[PDB]
């Protein structure tokens, strides 16, 4: 095929583009909006949804939802116009002419995927499509055959580990806790300082403010007490409506969440005992080469000095005798997408679809025999 | 020592009494008025401010501010009178003999808990205090441990879940809509059947037709369709002056804001699926007995019918596989109150209060370390 | 002497009792839990840590540890709390007086039988005592002296030949795959059907699915062509909360990693083929005898049909001409604790103790000269 569609479904925010590209064609907020308020004036676009940018403008108006929760897709009529808009709205493509790569987290349920392909081919009627797990096309960005993943996006933490082009299926491991918990997070303490955002228009500016101003701090109880000589590590967000909020402790005790996450209640281990429990879950030759190859990828990963509290952190937890190196590229943001579109070009990927021909003789439960 | 003293300082109305008295000694509107109006009559008890009971009375030539704005003092040189009036005017003590369990909301801004302590040792001098949180105070009146605690005064509403005595703060929510709110719209919609009520003096008359005339409607669309077959559902009140107004759908329309919170606007779920989402935050096996537990408390669940509309929605939301069960106590206008008269009067409580000496080494920092 | 105790210290169930009783006194979960959420309601039964019933009562706020992982003792200031409970709490014994048979897999560290001889002694400071082989003592309450037992607890899955009495200890296989292993997959597979179990806790509600619903199919493939013309093989559970579960293959497909362990991703013989490989491990005049007396041993050796899998299997790993017998007493959940029941009240076993005093002159070391 000359091109195909690459979208990376995300929770949260979606990337699209085609196969062969370098970057997303298009990355908007995978998000529905429905106006919550009388509409007055007739001669007028009183439209009555709203999706991806266009929501995320009209915001002060709308009610928001996500239709993906914890990389599940939880409302399939909105996850239709999040695909709809991808295709005919900013790809502005004819999908019954392009094969698509679609992509999933590891351990979602079966019904998301079976459904995810029965849409693709009966609502958008796609040549051929196929679902790849996040995970393994960061590999592909990062130009890897082996190393731990840790991807992190909006709704999932996973570690897969790779080596020599096999996963350890059993050793995969799945966090929900990623970049709306955070938010979530930040909202709950911004309120400590007097900050309340409540609405999902107001959730969204605290996005914004945790993009902004967030850190991994690499000692956090020297951190808490420098902090608390304050003032130096304090910075301000100006809010829409010209306010202004200064935040302090706040702005790093929010990503901590991830390396303890007993802060949201949760009892897990964080990010970095969940990569050294991946990679102990691993046959023992093949530990050393994860641990000098242990990628990041996701949103959730691009805070200020994450790498290196991963590095410090999994330096602690592994013996002494050895090397840990944390592979975090600058466009790690995009490493599913880029790796999406490098699979879904190669020749030897071309008779790996599903095809509309091998769906309609198979039902839904295609994508099970057919994909990872 | 023989008394502490226990406050209730909430929005809207003062509770005061000693620690181990059975109901509040004093209970008084949370307002301090100043006069609007031009003074004429030399040789009086002219007087700059009015407090309590005396601004109630006085009202129709006052305005009336009420200090604490959704559970967060607003204005300290007014909640300055507000304790001055507590301690010397109707409790009559000496606040330098008394230690004085103080009471606050949970979420609340930190700078609020302090600068209530600093008032507290360096303008009351007390010997010792305790700030405890509105919803915890509520299981010890009654006698539970173990519950999910609707609070709901007239600055906010809120939701605690404890089980076997360990609160869950994750699953701990809040909500800037209760009775203040309540009236500010049965203000508003007594206007469409023709009355004005605008100035602060007319909030307390609008108030006390909230409370003698509203209820929650168990069905309210069958309670509007009922009402529009009208006046069956019809009462009236007599102002001051005596005019008569007669009220009608807007006596149970105005209470039906808790539950629909769009009414005035706000997007947030209503008092059902605040509660309901607060269970379902809370670990899987101690969701049973907090159905079971589920505890109302605060003015604003007096309404006739609120228990019963209460049970009817998350008996909705809750798997009917189980008993859910709300505990609406006749005495629950108090039982945040009676709830620390039970815990500052407790044998192994005399342990928790900070002491003056300690709070002279460590700053109304202190407060965040002995304080839930 | 008028009683010995005999402690069946397994991995998640401890089994204590009295020797010569017919069935354990106590049996509970070999469980610690410490609270995990903020105490506070002050003046009440708080308490820091809670052992076996009691913390499978209060489960929802605490975090459960196992201080036995494979067999093996991995937190012994825990294992002193349950031994502790044990003979304090629900024996309710003094320990200075009766003299315990204890039990261990085999191919343990040495390490963990010296130290758990020397609690005993010193923390316990116990009359006497013997440390005896899990599968030895399966023999005993099945009024055996020849048979191979296929021993499976929660930690360790085990065989061992004995033919007149003496045991083959070079034919001994050891398999760190039993009931933990399978709760463990059952979490992992239940996800894709959406139920997402995760805390230690939860670890206990999936612990029950296994036990109530799950059973070994007697051909895997073609109850997994069952399973897909579907609703036949389906079952539901209730879950604390109300909710309900319906669970389908993953019904069968959990015991069957048993089969294949292969599907938790290890790669060992299944327990047929560790039991034909024992066996055929054994001396060539014995096998007639071995095989017609597989004895089945401990809890995951319960699901309805192992015993019907298990005989079709070694049938067809044995020559077709000779007998294979499978013996699986109704009562073999607890067949260890009823033969160390039987061998701690042999009149012939009362000179094989370690004494107080042959500890104390040959420090904990004794144990590996008296014992197996
Ligand atoms: N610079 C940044 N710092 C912190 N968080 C970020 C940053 N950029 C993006 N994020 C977060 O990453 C999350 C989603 O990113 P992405 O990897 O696209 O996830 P998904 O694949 O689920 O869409 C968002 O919640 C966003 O807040
Ligand atoms: N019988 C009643 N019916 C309806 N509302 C009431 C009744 N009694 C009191 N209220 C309302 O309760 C609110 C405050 O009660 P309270 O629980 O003391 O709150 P707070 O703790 O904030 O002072 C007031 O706004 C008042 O209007
Ligand atoms: N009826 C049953 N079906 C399946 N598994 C069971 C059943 N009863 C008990 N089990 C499992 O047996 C395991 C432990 O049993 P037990 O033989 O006491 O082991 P241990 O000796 O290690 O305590 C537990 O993991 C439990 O889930
Ligand atoms: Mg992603
Ligand atoms: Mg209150
Ligand atoms: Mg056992």
């Amino acid at each position: 095929e000359t091109t195909a569609l690459v979208c990376d479904n995300g929770s949260g925010l979606v990337k699209a583009g085609f196969a062969g590209d370098d970057a997303p064609r298009a990355v908007f907020p995978s998000i529905v909006g429905r106006p919550r308020h009388q509409g007055v004036m007739v001669g007028m676009g009183q439209k009555d949804s709203y999706v991806g940018d266009e929501a995320q403008s009209k915001r002060g108006i709308l009610t928001l939802k996500y239709p993906i929760e914890h990389g599940i897709i939880t409302n399939w009529d909105d996850m239709e116009k999040i695909w709809h808009h991808t295709f005919y709205n900013e790809l502005r493509v004819a999908p019954e002419e392009h094969p698509t790569l679609l992509t999933e987290a590891p351990l979602n349920p079966k019904a998301n995927r079976e459904k995810m392909t029965q849409i693709m081919f009966e609502t958008f009627n796609v040549p051929a499509m196929y679902v790849a797990i996040q995970a393994v096309l960061s590999l592909y960005a990062s130009g890897r055959t082996t190393g731990i993943v840790l991807d992190s996006g909006d709704g999932v933490t996973h570690n897969v580990p790779i080596y020599e082009g096999y996963a350890l299926p059993h050793a995969i491991m799945r966090l929900d806790l990623a970049g709306r918990d955070l938010t979530d997070y930040l909202m709950k303490i911004l309120t400590e300082r007097g900050y309340s955002f409540v609405t999902t228009a107001e959730r969204e500016i605290v996005r914004d403010i945790k993009e902004k101003l967030c850190y991994v701090a690499l000692d956090f109880e020297n951190e808490m007490a420098t902090a608390a000589s304050s003032s130096s590590l304090e910075k301000s967000y100006e809010l829409p409506d010209g306010q202004v909020i200064t935040i302090g402790n706040e702005r790093f005790r929010c990503p901590e969440t991830l390396f303890q996450p007993s802060f949201i209640g949760m009892e897990s281990a964080g990010i970095h005992e969940t990569t050294y429990n991946s990679i102990m879950k691993c046959d023992i030759d093949i530990r050393k080469d994860l641990y000098a190859n242990n990628v990041m990828s996701g949103g959730t990963t691009m805070y200020p000095g994450i790498a290196d509290r991963m590095q410090k952190e999994i330096t602690a937890l592994a013996p002494s005798t050895m090397k840990i190196k944390i592979i975090a590229p600058p466009e790690r943001k995009y490493s599913v997408w880029i790796g999406g579109s490098i699979l879904a070009s190669l020749s030897t990927f071309q008779q790996m679809w599903i095809t509309k021909q091998e769906y309609d003789e198979a039902g839904p439960s295609i994508v099970h025999r057919k994909c990872f």
